[PDB]
């Protein structure tokens, strides 16, 4: 190694979902084990890190989808040799639940078959803030909760459902470490 550094077997995880979920914050936060306080893209750039599975060291490529109609057409062109996708959805906008049997999952089932994927519930720390409860509790809305999202899981053949918030990064670990075993799973 004169000629570069470490290197390893790269793996493709892509994420999708809905315009405003934390698709871009989830992976930006993974990545700097910070919450971005600067300026947030549409996008992420293509990034990937360093993991240890078993004895054995991977690269986890990271690649962001934006969830809204003008990035509809070119999304598709992120999906080729994924090994594992993402469907967030925010457990604070029950409309982008509804978006998952209803949107995500179909175009995965059109274009990735056979490739695995997890349900990933995003923004958990709003899911007890007074002013964002107030919100939705005028549209007699409430927040999704944790069995509604394991429930949707199985339904759909993800292969498992995990809660995260980029904001204090509780559960992102957890994320990404099972979508690295759900790829690893021979
Ligand atoms: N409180 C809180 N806010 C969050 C969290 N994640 C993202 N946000 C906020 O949610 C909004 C949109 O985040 P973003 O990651 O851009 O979502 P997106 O799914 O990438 N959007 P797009 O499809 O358009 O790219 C921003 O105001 C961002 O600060 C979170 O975990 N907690
Ligand atoms: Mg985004």
């Amino acid at each position: 190694s004169m000629a570069h550094g470490p290197g390893a077997l790269m793996l493709k995880c892509v994420v999708v979902g809905d315009g405003a979920v934390g698709k871009t914050c989830l992976l930006m936060s993974y990545a700097n084990d910070a919450f971005p306080e600067e300026y947030v893209p549409t996008v992420f750039d293509h990034y990937a890190v360093s993991v240890t599975v078993g004895g054995k060291q991977y690269l986890l490529g990271l690649y962001d989808t934006a969830g809204q109609e003008d990035y509809d057409r070119l999304r598709p062109l992120s999906y080729p040799m994924t090994d594992v996708f993402l469907i967030c959805f925010s457990v604070v906008n029950p409309a982008s639940f509804q978006n998952v049997k209803e949107e995500w999952v179909p175009e995965l089932k059109e274009y990735a078959p056979n490739v695995p994927f997890l349900l990933i519930g995003t923004q958990i720390d709003l899911r007890d803030d007074p002013k964002t409860l107030a919100r939705l509790n005028d549209m007699k809305e409430k927040p999704i909760c944790v069995e509604q999202g394991q429930k949707l899981a199985k339904e759909i053949g993800a292969c498992c459902y995990v809660e995260c918030s980029a904001l204090t990064q509780k559960g992102l670990k957890t994320v990404f470490d099972e979508a690295i075993i759900a790829i690893l799973t021979p």
